[PDB]
């Protein structure tokens, strides 16, 4: 139309994003042109005999990070096929937290350039003169941000036109009708879908409240919604 | 000695996770023997010619799920390798939060076995009598359970012996000396080691404070901690 997604990556391991480029939804889109993953490795952009990528900090110690000159013209190479207007973003531990608003916003974007960090990271000022926006997918530590990257790629990728609420999902039950010795829920095999879709919606709003209660504190509920909740808090 | 960790997966495209055992460090972990990575497809334990893993949802709708008797018996064929104390484990949206602490549970399991859903996700029967703990990487919606589960084996394999604090890294600086105007902070090219170890600390402390707040929720800090941050706190 064009409405194909474009994501540049910077990575020492390009060889990763197979596994989101050639499997599952991801690689369906890949292979039907509406999404192109374009890597860029900063060991192709270094000078000496030795593709050294990584440089000692200032202040000592045994914290390696990203050497600056191959990460910077890695980058600078991935904005120049971008063309005007690609959003860089650091995948970093120390960045705004990823949740399903922050995807939606970041979808969109038609071009993107993600950098993913290895050793300790890169250099503080290329925050300042490359990158645009910082995101974390959580607060656990990992050796790299390339992991980071692909989760954020499959999230945006199902906004891609083409390509196909915010409460966490009712219990889903498929065959047999008794597993284990354990039953369906009658109203799911009542074939009433009245008041399969009343139970189903319920079943959704007290899981939500009881495990991940904030997802509920930037809505205003529905009418409905409101009802069948405020009756699941009290049937508990 | 024996401490090697053994991760088995069930997922429906094993050949995503070369990106972990294949690379980086994790890969690395993978050639010396200190971590096993196995994995079994439930698209290997079906019976019919066309090797179904999906099933319609008892009360109808377009929300496809993981067929339970291929998915059941993968499960079970990896607890048989396990042996004796494997930990089964949904990455589930709807599991408790990862972070750091969370990371340090689970990597004090020898064994772990990584349920990996796709389509809507699983038989909710198949939580109870299958899956010991749910676990989330984050509140995003994506297309697959994989990425979870590496970023997941990832985090945990920095705590298998042989591999090599909790707030967030004070700023990192490397070559060169003044980047594109920008220069080092003095203080970390001076060579005085003691002022370089208070700034760090410092500025640490600092960026957790202003970024991620809540890393601080739980723990004491150190009395040269609290008078930092005091500082920082006064001179923002
Ligand atoms: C937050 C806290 C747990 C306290 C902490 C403190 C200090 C370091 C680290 C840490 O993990 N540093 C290592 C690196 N991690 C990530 O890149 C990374 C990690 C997590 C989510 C992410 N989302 O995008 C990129 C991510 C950074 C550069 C190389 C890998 C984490
Ligand atoms: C929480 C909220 C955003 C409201 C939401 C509501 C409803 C569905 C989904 C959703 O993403 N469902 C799809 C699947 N997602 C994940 O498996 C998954 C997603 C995120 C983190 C994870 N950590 O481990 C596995 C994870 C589940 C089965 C196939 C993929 C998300």
């Amino acid at each position: 139309r064009g409405s194909h997604m474009w994501i540049g990556v910077i990575s020492l391991f390009p060889e990763m994003f197979k596994a989101i480029t050639e499997f599952g939804v991801t690689g369906r889109a890949v292979k039907h042109n509406l999404l192109k993953v374009e890597c860029w490795n900063p060991r192709d952009f270094t000078f000496d005999k030795h593709k050294t990528v990584d440089d000692r900090p200032y202040g000592g110690g045994p914290g390696m990070l990203m050497m600056v000159q191959p990460l910077r013209d890695a980058i600078h190479t991935a904005k120049a096929a971008a063309g005007e207007g690609a959003k860089v973003i650091y995948l970093s531990p120390q960045g705004r937290k990823l949740d399903q608003g922050g995807v939606t916003e970041l979808a969109q974007n038609q071009k993107l350039i993600l950098v993913c960090g290895r050793y300790e990271g890169i250099d503080e000022r290329l925050i300042q003169t490359e990158i645009d926006e910082e995101w974390s997918i959580g607060d656990y530590v990992l050796t790299g941000g390339e992991l980071p990257a692909m989760t954020l790629i499959d999230a945006v990728a199902r906004f891609i036109p083409g390509v196909l609420d915010g409460l966490l999902d009712c219990p889903h039950y498929t065959r047999p009708e008794v597993l284990e010795g354990l039953t369906v829920p009658p109203v799911l095999m009542s074939g009433h879908h009245e008041e399969i879709r009343k139970w189903r919606l319920k079943q959704s709003l007290q899981r939500t409240w009881l495990r991940r209660p904030e997802l509920l504190e930037g809505l205003a509920l529905t009418d409905e919604q409101r009802k069948l909740l405020k009756e699941a808090q009290a049937e508990h």
